């Protein structure tokens, strides 16, 4: 039986330098468990579920996962991590799991979402950079080999955020690992990313003070985006299409003789320079571009993220435990000397900007970018930078690239996560709307690469709980979804990209 | 009789520091003698369309700097006092706006901004001259053409107005912000303020394309391409399928779009190199310096026909060049190629007189009653309209007062279709001056619409422009009081004003 092969097979396992923890055999229809995941979901289908460790340095260690299912495709796919964890996305192993892909997960070379383990230990770093993620790919490959007389055939990653950041870094670094690579809202520009999430506490201040935007005032000036940008793109739908249009003038929402800011409904000019501060790209040392702005439309759950007067978590790691080596550095100090000197450091090239594609273009492999426009962690004119470096660096048009690389905006979307709008384009199980390869950017994938038909736009559906309320088609850039009619801005035909 | 008072006036005038040169009687109907024009701003014509009382004269400055200017004294005289100013780096009176002001019957001024001719090679050892050009030549006229007319008219003059643009629109915020007694109402368009950093960001564009040899150089048919793609990306943003990209701001052009296919050559003209690509997007990125400090705006898209020779080409810029030869680095051999942002933070340190232009605290003016009326053209190929919305922004957020309460005293409209103080293809003419004349409507005639707010209270709540053919309006459309943006929502053609709302 399956499940008697899969509960024998650790005798098997031959991975070097490893300790192999468990290996369990999972039926359909159970909670998986989940003790090795440090301080529930339901299976649908069965797998061999390989636990072990790979010692990755003489300082430096993973912990991954294999899922390998009963009813194999003959596919494997990596997951990825997200912020500085850390942790393994099972959500995404069962997703990929689920479609019968022989899927792994690492932790990245610790545990936690923190950079704690990076103090004093440039070895994890190298695993958080890209080491832990291609150690996966290889010992995953091999218990795949191994387990399976076929083998496989063609491998696919699947990851937002760092996860995306780590496809990229595949893609640009290790263009064998992978022949279909989907990567959403990437943590590339690493570097500078993680600065300009420093940068927002000196913006704003604390709390007390006289450049602070309160919540409430975030609000307004949310309103106050939306009335100036939604009809932009023709529909007034309460969603920002293409941000890149709004240029928001936050002046509008000075206040009158009658009104005080402590109302909340309108700011100071203080309040109002930090707003514009948020809308405005970073530069550093010599005049040079360090990162985008913030795109408009993102801000009910930015303020969560960094406009609250607070530390920025990851930023604060980083910058204690990778740059200086200085456990008590306040983040709130940062200053763009600081950016030079992170940037100067670059460990192990985590930056992920190279836009040289051609090893990845010429090996056959296909990469489709996604990002969505509500982005409160990632803003999304990075990837559309991003996209615009690589066409330049290569020397390749739009529809050159098209043979390899597309990159897909999202309406409507959060951080790897739905938003108020048609997000649900099937990244993972949060956002699933269907099977249909239009509807389900991994399917999407195994469509190019193994049957040619590339994806000339990212379906997405807007659900409320698990029903479909509408979709729209979101345009291949460079194209901009436009609403046309005659049909309502609900009617998926009624859009032009142009 | 009037002639027999202007030929008698030379003998009255007794002005400090002033060497009158001649007074002259000029009727209507004649051609407007030059004598005083130097071959460098074009000597030798403008026929005059009504009579007036002509002054010219120097007025000394320092030990080593001196003014020419004109009082034009109209015997239509309706009691009000105007003062025109220059272009460029010059250095030569604007005897057109002259002629429009005094054709209105103002007591209308001009001087020559401390030398002659648009270059800044009298600045060369001489900060006093410098000085003249920053702020006083154009004070030094008001304070002398006001006492000139005081003199010449028995009711002396009520209001006082100031009218021009470029390097004349930073002349009058000059004056707002440092002079406020000067005027009562400002008409100020296209502004050279921010000076020092509007000046270093032309030194970068030869920086950006090289020369035309450099493998980053574009050529005027690939700027026209860029030009077509830019039109193709963002004319329809405003709703309207017109040719014309009436916010700029929306503009945003994906560039990449005019990279080479795999048939292609870049020496066809009609797409680029990455290189090229990369170029193109510099001119359309905002400077920044030491410290990411933000210096100057991008250029607006739109303007690339006319910025293909103002600043695109592959050579020096001159007004650059001067500046950091004679006043930065005071070193005749500085070149300009190899300007730097270390090079443009030595200049803003600099900033002799304060001739940034850059104070947003306008409570003075305000507080004296002043009026201001700023505009700027979305085409213009030499100042970035952005700089003018970068200023709104920055007045309003330093002075703590929203829209609708600058609203009182200082109002701004970005025009559409406008180049760079001059028509381009849309519904550009405002009345600026002749040139950009479009009838006597206060509404359509920007320099009547301040005359209305200072003198009656009435301010404008747009500013109309015409899209002329000769002589012949096309179409007029109302230009939106920023913040708000026009878009065309029909149900007439875009040629309906009544088919355009401001939101
Ligand atoms: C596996 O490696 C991790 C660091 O990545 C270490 O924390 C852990 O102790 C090791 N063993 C496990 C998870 O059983
Ligand atoms: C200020 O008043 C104007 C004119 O009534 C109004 O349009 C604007 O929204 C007001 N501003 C605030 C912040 O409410
Ligand atoms: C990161 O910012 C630095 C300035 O500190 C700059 O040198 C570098 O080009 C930036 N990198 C990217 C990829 O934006
Ligand atoms: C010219 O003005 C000076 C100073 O006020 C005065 O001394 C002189 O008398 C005046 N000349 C005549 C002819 O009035
Ligand atoms: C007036 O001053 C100018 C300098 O601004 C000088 O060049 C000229 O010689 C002086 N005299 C005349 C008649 O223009
Ligand atoms: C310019 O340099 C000369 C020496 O060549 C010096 O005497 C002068 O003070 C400097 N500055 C000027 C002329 O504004
Ligand atoms: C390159 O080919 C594409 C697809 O045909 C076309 O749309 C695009 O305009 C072409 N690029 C150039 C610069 O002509
Ligand atoms: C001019 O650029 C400099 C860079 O040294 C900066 O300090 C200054 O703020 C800029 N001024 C304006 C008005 O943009
Ligand atoms: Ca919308
Ligand atoms: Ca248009």
């Amino acid at each position: 039986s399956f499940q008697a092969e899969c509960e024998s097979f650790k005798a098997k396992i031959n991975v070097t330098n490893a300790n192999v923890h468990s290996v369990t055999y999972v039926p359909a229809g159970v909670n998986i468990s989940m003790a090795d995941n440090p301080s529930p979901i339901t299976s649908t289908f069965a797998f061999c579920r390989i636990a072990l460790n790979v010692t990755t340095s003489s300082k430096s260690q993973i912990f991954m996962e294999a899922w390998l299912p009963s009813n194999y495709s003959g596919r494997f796919l990596s997951t990825g991590n997200g912020g500085l964890g850390g942790c393994v996305k099972y959500d995404d192993m069962a997703y990929a799991a689920g479609y019968g892909f022989a899927t792994v997960g690492t932790n990245n070379g610790h545990f936690g979402n923190n950079g704690v383990s990076f103090y004093q230990n440039t070895e994890v770093v190298e695993d958080f950079a890209y080491r832990a993620l291609h150690t996966g790919v290889v010992v995953g490959k091999e218990l795949t080999k191994n387990f399976y007389p076929q083998g496989y055939n063609k491998s696919y990653y699947l990851g937002c955020s760092t996860g995306g950041r780590q496809g990229w870094k595949s893609v640009q670094t290790f263009p064998d690992d992978f022949d279909g690579v989907v990567a959403g809202a990437p943590a590339f520009n690493f570097i500078n990313l993680t600065s300009w999430g420093a940068r927002f506490l000196t913006l704003t201040g604390d709390s007390s003070a006289e450049t602070f935007v309160t919540e409430t005032q975030w609000t307004a000036v949310h309103n106050e985006i939306i009335r100036q940008c939604d009809s932009l793109d023709g529909a007034k739908d309460g969603i920002i299409e293409d941000p890149d249009l709004c240029q928001p003038i936050i002046e509008a929402l000075l206040c009158n003789a009658t009104q005080s800011s402590t109302s909340g409904t309108c700011l100071t000019g203080a309040q109002v320079k930090t707003v514009n501060g948020v809308f405005s790209a970073t530069y550093g040392l010599n005049g040079s571009f360090l990162y985008p702005r913030m795109q408009p439309g993102s801000e009910l759950a930015a303020y969560s993220s960094y406009y609250s007067g607070t530390p920025f978590a990851y930023a604060e790691d980083w910058y204690r435990y990778v740059v200086f080596n200085n456990t008590n550095w306040d983040v709130a100090t940062w200053t763009v000397q600081d950016a030079a000197i992170a940037n100067a450091q670059d460990p192990y090239q985590i930056s992920t900007w190279n836009g040289d594609l051609s090893p990845f273009q010429k090996k056959g492999g296909k990469v489709l970018h996604y990002h969505g426009m509500e982005d409160a962690i990632i803003s999304s004119e990075s990837s559309k930078v991003y996209y615009k470096h690589v066409a330049d660096t290569m020397n390749l048009s739009p529809s050159e690239l098209d043979s390899f690389y597309r990159f897909f905006p999202i309406s409507g979307m959060a951080h790897c996560a739905n938003a108020d709008g048609p997000s649900a384009i099937g990244q993972g199980t949060g956002t699933f709307a269907g099977n249909n390869p239009q509807d389900n950017v991994l399917l999407a994938m195994v469509q190019w690469v193994e049957e040619g038909v590339a994806p000339d736009f990212v379906r997405g559906a807007k659900l409320n709980g698990s029903t479909v309320e509408y979709r729209r088609k979101h345009c291949k850039y460079p194209k901009r979804n436009r609403y046309v009619g005659p049909g309502s801005y609900t009617d998926e035909n009624a859009w032009e990209c142009v």
